[PDB]
């Protein structure tokens, strides 16, 4: 069967901490007072909850409330202990409460106000030095919930709030994160389609902390060459062609032999046999203000197959590519 697998870096980092950290299962909610919170307007309703814009009536300060739905059990607690750990975080979303809700009696996650904008909204339009200082504003984000042993699992535009006014970005949508443990076998229906890393699409179970360096680097993709999405997928399966039309599928073939994964019989006929395509036959005259040697070299260190390959986040921050980024 298939070759276990370990994260290079934070790799034990749960392992030492008491049970009181990752034992999410055992978490004791601490309730807060529901009436301090009006909701005022419907933003979004997703698989798993329903998002309002509210008005904490203690302060008059704007906030988010994320309604559950009830769905499912542990899934709630796992959401609610990672962001009360990742509090205070770098560019980590900031749980501000827990309230009970009266209509659905779930729970209702309280959140810092944060615009009403998400980064797909503005990731097309932005400038190379803008790109280059919001893509160092998620590597703070994913070093330091990387650094506390926790995998984000669904990074993507959408999940980047971004008050590009104020120049502030925070990293949300903390319901599919989950504790990594060496040597633990993770669902691999997680990220969206797009932004899922070849680990999941091979069915290898024992990723880490690297699938959202993946999911990064086809959020990078995506904006230095002005193509949405990056890798455009009719389905999970078509994901990876399309991904092998642009990586090759001998370094594909490779990397499944290292990790002796034996893939879905459902390749052989739409595969194929595609060579590595170098970066510049992305570039074109919309997009060439957008795209650097540093850009192209970076890029090619997140997208990788084999997931022990990429460039961790601490590694990303030291890149060429953030040099003319004001720190
Ligand atoms: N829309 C929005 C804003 C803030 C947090 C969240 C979240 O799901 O964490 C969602």
């Amino acid at each position: 069967g298939p070759v276990p697998s370990r994260a290079r870096v934070y790799t034990d980092v749960n392992t030492h901490r008491p049970s009181e950290y990752w034992d999410y299962e055992s978490h004791v909610v601490e309730w807060g007072n529901q009436d301090d919170y009006q909701l005022v307007r419907k933003l979004g309703r997703g698989k798993y909850s329903e998002v309002f814009e509210a008005i904490n009536i203690t302060n008059n300060e704007k906030v988010v409330v994320k309604i559950l739905k009830p769905v499912a059990a542990a899934k709630i607690k796992r959401e609610i202990k990672i962001l009360e750990n990742l509090r205070g975080g770098p560019n980590i979303i900031t749980l501000a409460d827990i309230v009970k809700d009266p209509v659905s009696r779930t729970p209702a996650l309280v959140f810092e106000h944060v615009n009403n904008t998400d980064f797909k909204q503005l990731y097309q339009t932005l400038t190379d030095y803008d790109i280059r200082f919001y893509m160092y504003e998620i590597l703070k984000a994913l070093d330091y919930c990387h650094s506390m042993g926790i995998m984000h699992r669904d990074v993507k535009p959408h999940n980047v709030m971004i008050d590009h006014e104020h120049r502030k970005l925070r990293l949300i949508d903390w319901g599919l994160a989950e504790f990594y443990h060496p040597g633990q076998e993770y669902n691999v229906r997680v990220a969206s389609r797009y932004f899922k890393g070849p680990e999941l699409l091979v069915d290898y179970q024992m990723y880490d902390y690297s699938l959202d360096m993946w999911s990064l680097g086809c959020m990078l993709a995506s904006m230095i060459f002005r193509k949405e999405p990056f890798f455009h997928g009719h389905d999970n399966y078509d994901q990876l062609v399309r991904i092998a039309k642009v990586l090759g599928t001998e370094d594909l073939y490779d990397y499944i032999d290292k990790y002796n994964i034996e893939l879905d019989p459902r390749f052989n006929d739409i595969l194929g046999r595609h060579s590595r395509k170098r970066w510049e036959r992305f570039v074109h005259s919309e997009n060439q203000h957008l795209v650097s040697p540093e850009a192209l070299d970076f890029l090619d260190k997140l997208l990788r197959y084999d997931h022990q390959s990429r460039l961790t986040a601490r590694e990303a921050m030291e890149h060429p590519y953030f040099y003319t980024v004001v720190k």
